[PDB]
């Protein structure tokens, strides 16, 4: 197995990503997680991370790992309605089984001490083998580590597998002030994304909307978790997906996708997608396309490996199988 | 046990109300249900009703009953975001267990043939013993039965226990062209509500916001369903409540309440609340208070028994216990 740190922001797919990483122990050793106050309220995202970890630890092969709240602050905050989802999950019966929340209350004090950005730096820098960072929220934490530690940090990163951006397709940030070309994780903190995408000697894999658009969360697939209710993880994953199957009803053709789950699936098994090198820059200016990830023809600019044409069925099967881990 | 029909509109508390009624076999014989296209999309609300019924049939010997979709149409439709919740529920693992879905698929076509309004009229009029109607959506269906059948229908109603209105407290319908004095179930179809509240020889119990304000859905209580994951009904009820606990974060002091559940609890046990007779009229004209339930001074105006001083703790315990039936 390879060392992985999950750098997430506590939406539903972030937690599915966590389940994927934590359940595939032969491929992934999940050595830590951090939660950013972006697409969640960080207190809730933190507690849900702990509750999921404890559920899994108490029912399967999963060493406990440190969980930190990131100090990162928004440039452009997420909509409040989207940030609420970790609050809902914090209250879900599946995440509040007595033995699991007992464990979480016992191990919480240690985890409360951490600051997520420093934790990310430490886990990466202090690991014997290189660490893969699975980034499923904004890029603020990776940028903070690059800024503070430079090559001392980046040399220890195997690769950074990032959910974010939109290269050859429209974005998903649709605000009166925006032109729709930006994707939300980048838009939340464009300057940090720019630092990450421009960093030489950091290997980056990018799951932009170009690839994640192929995995909308659809009812028939979600209902398959109902076939697996003997498994706690299937109740968990299926519940989280069931909470997003209406989004396409609200936003025609623009619902919820397994964005972060596909990203984590690639960390588990790179057969999830082939990747193409693209030099990626980020618009940081307060223009309508703030946060857009754009190709740059700048000489000697670092490459980012953009996922294309993912193996959607392989991914969907991986998740259904992984959710039978307990 | 007394005969009860549930006339609901497919939001989360509607389904908690259904569970409360159905699980209390000693007190309630649930002989039918109908779903209205009000605070849900009726196809989803219909399917969730069927899926809950089938779960309960297969796990606690609950007799099957007819389920109809009402043809009622909105005067003032609900916000689309609120109507989505039955979509989410339709996809929940707990409601998609194969044995239960197989049963629902087998029997759903027979239920699809009913007109919901006619089903309400027929179940009431054809019953050997009188029927209590628990109305947790708008009053359109009871009004239709009154308009079509008059005393032939109302004489067969034991009582109508209604979630709706706001008598001595503010409402919950807030837009620049309303004054916030109306409650949503009434506002959805004011004229139907007027027909029901003004109908002589119909016993009405009214759970207005005056009483339901005592039962906000809050995280600590909701998390107690986590103590009960050995019970399918607690996974179900707790999941539905967990989907509500953020609403107060979105609307300060104006979150989600156990509106319909408290109403159904009264059907199970009238000790849930005292009632006081009030003559209730409904504003139907295009006024800022369209949909408001007001005291009327009209001579000989029919009385409605408005719930007061509900036993909130008794209710909370009743629901936690009922959710342990299976
Ligand atoms: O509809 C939405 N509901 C919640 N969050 C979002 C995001 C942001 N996040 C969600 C995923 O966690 C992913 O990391 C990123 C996609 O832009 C984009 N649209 C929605
Ligand atoms: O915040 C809300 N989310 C969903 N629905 C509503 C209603 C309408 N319904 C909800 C209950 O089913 C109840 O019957 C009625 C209360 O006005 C009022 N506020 C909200
Ligand atoms: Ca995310
Ligand atoms: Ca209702
Ligand atoms: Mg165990
Ligand atoms: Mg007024």
């Amino acid at each position: 197995a390879k060392n992985v740190v999950l750098d997430h922001d506590g939406n539903l797919d972030d937690f599915v990503a966590m389940v994927l990483l934590a359940s595939n122990t032969e491929k992934v050793r999940l050595i830590g997680a951090l939660c950013t106050d972006a697409d969640c309220f960080v207190e809730n995202g933190f507690n849900v991370t702990g509750k999921i970890m404890c559920l899994m630890h108490n029912n399967m092969n999963l060493p406990l790992f440190p969980i930190g709240k990131s100090a990162a602050t928004a440039v452009n905050p997420f909509p409040k309605e989207w940030r609420c989802l970790a609050k809902n999950m914090d209250d879900m019966p599946i995440l509040n089984i007595p033995e699991n929340v007992e464990l979480w209350d016992k191990i919480k004090a240690e985890n409360e001490k951490y600051e997520g950005q420093q934790l990310l730096a430490d886990l990466v820098m202090n690991s014997e083998e290189k660490v893969t960072i699975c980034v499923t929220g904004p890029l603020s934490n990776v940028a903070w580590c690059i800024d503070k530690y430079g090559e001392k940090f980046t040399s220890k990163v195997e690769e950074c597998v990032i959910m974010g951006g939109a290269v050859d397709v429209r974005g998903n940030v649709f605000l009166p002030s925006t032109d729709g070309t930006a994707e939300w994780n980048i838009y939340w903190d464009p300057a940090s994304a720019k630092t990450v995408f421009g960093c030489p000697g950091l290997r980056r894999i990018m799951f932009s909307l170009d690839s994640t658009n192929t995995v909308p969360v659809r009812s028939p697939y979600v209902q398959r978790f109902g076939e697996q209710t003997n498994f706690l993880l299937s109740i968990l994953v299926g519940t989280m997906w069931a909470m997003c199957t209406h989004c396409e009803l609200l936003r025609d053709g623009d619902g919820y996708y397994a964005w972060d789950a596909l990203t984590a699936a690639y960390v588990v098994d790179q057969k999830v997608a082939n990747v193409d090198p693209v030099p990626i820059d980020v618009v940081v200016d307060k223009q309508p396309n703030e946060g857009a990830t754009v190709r740059t023809d700048a000489e000697n600019y670092p490459l980012t490996f953009v996922a294309r044409n993912p193996e959607a069925e392989f991914f969907l099967d991986m998740l259904l199988r992984s959710a039978r881990a307990c």
